[PDB]
C-alpha cells in the first residue's frame, strides 16, 4: 500500500508496504530515505521531520551531488577547461558544494507496479549552477518490491558537458538504536584496495594501496569492531572508516557487500565501481535520533559511486558527462533474514 | 479558515479563507497565487494541477525573478564586470532565465494571526545559477487577511554583488472567465510616463515617453477598449498592452492603480516604481483556463517593480544588490466591492 503525508515545510513523506510488511518511507526533500523498518525496528538512520533533517544534519539518506565526495580545491577540468565549483569544505568541493541537490524540494510521480512502486523524483540543476555546466536534468527513482529489494536508479542529461557522479547517503543501524555502535556488526566485503587520504582535509593521497590481510580486509566477514580497534595510520586519521574501497569485481550481479546483525542482513548490488564507507566518526557530537543520542561509530554508509579524487588519480575513473549523453547508475539494497548464522556478543 | 491539500508533483495548495468568505489559494510551485474568488467567482486566472502550469504556461500568478523582465543580450554590469545571463527568449534573458525560481518548489511555513495569516515561501539560488552571482538567500511572503488585503512581501541577502528585481505575475479578469476580454474593465494609473520597445523583440527603444492625453493616458478612469482599439503605433506594435508605466508619485500609502468591473474593483498599492502592464496579447493561442478558452486580452498583469531596461536607461534606476544588504519590496492587491 502507498501512504502520503506532508513531513514539514512543504515537504511530503511517503509511505511504502510491500506484500511481506516491510515498511519504507522516503520525502522529495533531497529524494530520500527516511526510514525502512522491519517489525517495528530501524534498519537505518532518519529523522521525524523535515525541519530535523535542515537543522540537525541533512545528509542522512539523501540523494547527493552533482558530484559526491570531496573535489581538491573544487577544481575539475571540463573538456580541457577548467572550472572551479562551490568550495564549501574550506578550498574542497564536498558533496556539490553549499545548498545542493540535498537540500532542495524535487517533484515527484508515483508508479505502482503492483509487486513493485516507483518513485520518481525529479530536479534540474540550472546552468552554472555551484558552479556546473548544464542544465542538467535529474531524476533519481526509488522503488521497492516484495522481494524486499530497495533500489536506487540514476539518470542525467545535461545541455552541456560537465561532471555527474552523485550517490545516496543512507546509514544504516541494525541495532535500530542511533545509540549503539555498529561495532556489532558483520562485515562482508568484496575488495582488496583502498583510497588513502592525505591527512585531515581528507583529500586523496595519490596512491591505491592493498589491504589484504589487514584490519581493513572484510573480503571474509569479520566484526567491524576490528577496523574500530585498528591502529593503522588510516583509521586514526579519520577515527574509524572515511575512504573508498575499490571492487574487486564490477557488475550488478554480485553481492559486493553484506551488512549483518544476528538474523538480519543488507546486501549492496550496484554497477558502480567503488564504495565509499564513513562509520559515523562523530565522536561525542551526540546528535539525536528519535531521541537517542547517536554514538561515534553509530552508523554506516555504502555510498555506491565513482571514487573521490579521479580528478588525482585517473586510474579511478572519468566522471565526465558529454553533452546529450545518458547517464545510468543503479544501486541496490536488499533485505534478508536468516542468510546466515551470526551469533556473537561484544 | 486555512486548508493544504495536494496540488499535483508533490506541491501543495494552500487555501485561505477569511471572515468575509472570500478565499485565496496559493501553491509552492514557484510561491504563487492560484486562485481568487468571491462569491464563486474568479478573480484572477489559474488552473487546477500543477501540472497544468508545467504544460501550459508556468507564469501565471508566480514569483518571478530573479530578475523580472527583459535583459538586452543576457548582458548585466556588476562591479564593472560583464556578466552573461542565461539567454531563454533569443538572445534575452527573460524573467530570470529557463527553468527558473517559477518552476521550483519552494519550501513554506504558515503563521495564523487570526485576522490575517501568512504564508512565507522560501528558496536558495545557488551561487552561479542561471549565471547569477550569489548564493542568494530569498523569501516571499504571501498574506491575506480580513479586509481582503492580498499583501506580497519580498525579502533577499546574498553572498556576492549581485542583481535583484522579482514580480509577482497574477493576471486578473474580473469577468471570471478567460474566454472574456477584460476590453470592459476600467482602468485608472497614476502614471504620466511609459517605456517605449524597440521592436518585437521586446527590448527598449531607450526613450522614456509623455502619454499625458494620449490613449495609454489613465490618471483619469478609462476602458480598456480605448487603448485596445487605439492606433498608437506602440499598441499596434505588439497587439495592446505590454509596457512598463512610470508611477508619479512612489509610496506604499498611495493606490497606484485601480481595476473596476462593475462593483467589484481591485486596488494596487507598492513600494515599487514601476508598473508593467501585459494584456495577454496571445491572439488565437486559446490556452485553457477551466476548461475555458483563453482570449487574446482575457487577462492582464500588474507587475511591480523597478522598470526593465535600466541596463539601457539609468534614469529607470538600478537594480544591483550588494552583499550582505538586505532587499525588500511590498506589493498590495486589495479587494472592494461596492455597496
Ligand atoms: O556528514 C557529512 C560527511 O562527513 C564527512 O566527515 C565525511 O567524510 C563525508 O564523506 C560525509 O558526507
Ligand atoms: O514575461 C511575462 C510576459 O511578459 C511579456 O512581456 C511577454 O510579452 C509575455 O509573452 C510573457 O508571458
Ligand atoms: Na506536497
Amino acid at each position: 500500500s502507498i501512504k502520503i503525508r506532508d513531513f514539514g515545510l512543504g515537504s511530503d513523506l511517503i509511505s511504502l508496504t510491500n506484500k511481506a510488511g516491510v515498511t519504507i518511507s522516503f520525502t522529495n526533500l533531497g529524494a530520500r530515505i527516511v526510514d525502512w523498518q522491519k517489525d517495528g525496528k530501524h534498519l537505518i538512520l532518519g529523522f521525524d521531520s523535515a525541519k530535523e533533517y535542515l537543522e540537525k544534519d541533512a545528509y542522512p539518506g539523501a540523494t547527493v551531488g552533482p558530484t559526491a565526495g570531496r573535489i581538491k580545491d573544487g577544481l575539475v577540468k571540463i573538456s580541457g577547461k577548467d572550472y572551479i565549483l562551490n568550495q564549501n569544505e574550506g578550498p574542497q568541493t564536498l558533496n556539490g558544494g553549499e545548498e545542493s541537490i540535498h537540500t532542495k524540494l524535487w517533484t515527484y510521480e508515483v508508479t505502482d507496479l503492483g509487486a513493485e512502486v516507483q518513485v520518481k523524483f525529479s530536479l534540474v540543476s540550472n546552468d552554472g549552477t555551484n558552479g556546473y555546466p548544464g542544465k542538467i536534468e535529474m531524476s533519481v527513482t526509488h522503488s521497492f518490491d516484495d522481494d524486499n529489494k530497495w533500489k536506487i536508479h540514476y539518470e542525467a542529461i545535461s545541455d552541456k558537458d560537465t561532471v555527474f557522479n552523485p550517490t545516496g547517503h543512507v546509514y544504516f543501524n541494525l541495532n535500530g538504536d542511533a545509540s549503539e555502535s555498529v561495532e556489532n556488526h558483520g562485515l562482508r566485503l568484496a575488495a582488496s584496495r583502498f583510497v588513502p587520504l592525505k591527512d585531515q582535509t581528507e583529500i586523496v593521497r595519490g596512491d591505491i594501496v592493498d589491504i589484504k590481510n589487514t584490519d581493513l580486509d572484510f573480503r571474509q566477514e569479520k566484526q567491524l569492531s576490528n577496523a574500530f580497534n585498528s591502529n593503522m595510520e588510516q583509521v586514526q586519521l579519520v577515527k574509524g572508516i572515511d575512504h573508498p574501497f575499490l571492487l574487486d569485481q564490477l557488475g550488478l550481479d554480485k553481492e559486493q557487500a553484506r551488512l549483518t546483525l544476528d538474523d538480519t542482513s543488507i546486501s549492496v548490488f550496484t554497477d558502480q565501481p567503488s564504495i565509499v564507507i564513513f562509520t559515523a566518526n562523530f565522536g561525542d557530537l551526540g546528535t539525536l535520533y528519535h531521541e537517542k543520542k547517536q554514538v561515534h561509530h553509530g552508523g554506516i554508509t555504502f555510498e555506491c559511486q565513482v571514487s573521490p579524487g579521479s580528478e588525482q588519480i585517473p586510474e579511478l575513473g572519468d566522471i565526465s558527462l558529454k553533452a546529450g549523453e545518458k547517464y545510468q547508475a543503479t544501486t541496490i539494497y536488499s533485505l534478508h533474514t536468516k542468510l546466515e548464522h551470526h551469533h556473537h556478543h561484544h
